């Protein structure tokens, strides 16, 4: 689970959207895994406007941070689980790293601000969703 906070914006993973998240929709995206919805108080985080690709994300599963290097956003095969079939996820990152399904949401972040979210694993990988191109999240 996790969220980036941006101004009166919360950025989750589509598949892990609540009720309340659904009932105050911005914008969502499926093929990407991201779904925004509005907030009451401001937000602390700052997006970042670079092309990085070098940065740190949060693990739950290990309570620690990791330093990474990571893929450009690309068009990636995502194999089938309990929340989409097998299908091109777009503006996805990969890097070596440690995930479980539950790490998903964790800030990826580099020397400009938050890169993205995790959003897929698997084998010593870590897929993240680029939230970078989303300009209307700073406005
Ligand atoms: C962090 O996720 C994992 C980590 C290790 C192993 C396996 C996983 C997950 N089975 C995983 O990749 N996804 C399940 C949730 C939806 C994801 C998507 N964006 O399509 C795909
Ligand atoms: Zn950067």
């Amino acid at each position: 689970s996790g969220a980036i906070y941006v101004g009166n914006y919360r950025v989750v993973n589509r598949h892990l959207a609540t009720h309340n998240d659904w009932a105050n929709l911005v914008w969502e995206d499926s093929s990407r895994d991201l779904l925004v919805s509005s907030t009451t108080a401001q937000g602390c985080d700052t997006i970042a406007r670079c092309d990085c690709q070098t940065g740190v994300y949060y693990c739950s599963s290990r309570r620690k941070h990791y330093p990474v290097s990571f893929s450009k956003p690309s068009l990636i095969f995502v194999e089938a689980s309990e929340y989409y079939p097998a299908r091109y996820q777009s503006h996805l990152m990969l890097a070596v790293g440690h995930s479980e399904p539950g790490d998903c949401g964790g800030i990826l972040r580099c020397q400009h601000g938050v890169v993205g979210i995790v959003s897929t694993g698997g084998n010593g990988l870590v897929g993240f969703a680029d939230v970078r191109d989303l300009l209307w999240l700073d406005e």
